[PDB]
């Protein structure tokens, strides 16, 4: 979990329970490929993490910019950029981090 950062930065994420959407500061690492996300100043112990090897990330249409991870074992993550660039770049970066 110590890699090269290939992507990072922050993005909307919804909570599971209560559906409220929070900015978080993701972190994209490979070998192994895993998604981690913090607190927005990357200050404090990551709040989770994401194994991406084998997952499914999708665009999703409209909320704006959003976009779905599913794990290989099924967990949904909802995810919300900033930009259509950036989702555009998140999609790319998942998907290729996945293989
Ligand atoms: O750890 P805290 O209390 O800050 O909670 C997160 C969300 O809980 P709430 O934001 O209090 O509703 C949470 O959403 P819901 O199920 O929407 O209540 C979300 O599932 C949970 O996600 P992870 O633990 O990362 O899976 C908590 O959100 P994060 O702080 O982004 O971790």
């Amino acid at each position: 979990f110590t890699g090269v950062i290939i992507k990072q930065g922050c993005l909307l994420k919804q909570g599971h329970r209560r559906k409220n959407w929070k900015v978080r500061k993701f972190i994209l690492r490979e070998d192994p490929a895993y998604l981690h996300y913090y607190d927005p100043a990357g200050a404090e112990d990551p709040l989770g993490a994401i194994h991406l090897r084998g997952c499914v990330v999708t665009s999703v249409e409209s909320e704006e910019n959003l976009f779905e991870i599913i794990t290989a074992d099924e967990v949904h993550y909802f995810l919300q950029a900033a930009t259509p660039k950036e989702r555009t770049e998140w999609i790319k970066a998942i998907q290729m981090a996945s293989r």
